[PDB]
């Protein structure tokens, strides 16, 4: 009998969906590969890891400004910070910052 | 009912994360299946053609390499050659199967 080849095509694609999920208020929840939003009512702290991607950064900005504008009527301030510039108000709530995992 | 109404603030933390899974799925063998934001593997038996769009990410490229080598080493017992191409360098073997290349969308939309 003759040998056959089945001609095939694979598409290799990473899922695009970017989720914002509520997680425990703790440094435990942080990793340097994503973005995080700490909502404190009058103040909203947006924190992006050094290995976060541009879709996560965009989504984080939409979520933080969305809370400020569509939930606080614009009566809230968004503070953007990163590794090493975390403001005292984050540190009061989360406590002293430890080493964070790189991702996942 | 005189009251002193004290506002409650619930402190919350949100994680913003793009899903990590890279999928590899069979699609119709056609240029109509291609886009410039993903990677593709055209499996022609003895020859496996790996093609990465200009807007693909490193995880799609790594997964395409892993799947191509899996086809080569598992399903073909090593009796196959992987050829890497990209936009503008598609070999004649790809054009023979897919026909002349049209303009491709930049991504999925
Ligand atoms: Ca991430
Ligand atoms: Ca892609
Ligand atoms: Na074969
Ligand atoms: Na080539």
């Amino acid at each position: 009998p003759n040998e056959v080849v089945v001609q095939r095509l694979f598409q290799v694609k990473r899922r695009r969906v970017v989720r914002a999920t509520e997680v425990p208020v703790s440094w435990e929840s942080f990793n340097n590969g994503d973005c995080f939003i700490l909502d404190l009512g009058n103040n909203i702290h947006q924190w992006c890891g050094s290995n976060s991607n541009r879709y996560e950064r965009l989504k984080a900005t939409q979520v933080s400004k969305g809370i400020r504008d569509n939930e606080r009527s614009g009566r809230a301030r968004v503070h953007v910070s990163e590794e090493g510039t975390e403001p005292e108000a984050m540190l009061q709530v989360l406590g002293p910052k430890p080493a964070l995992p790189a991702g996942t």
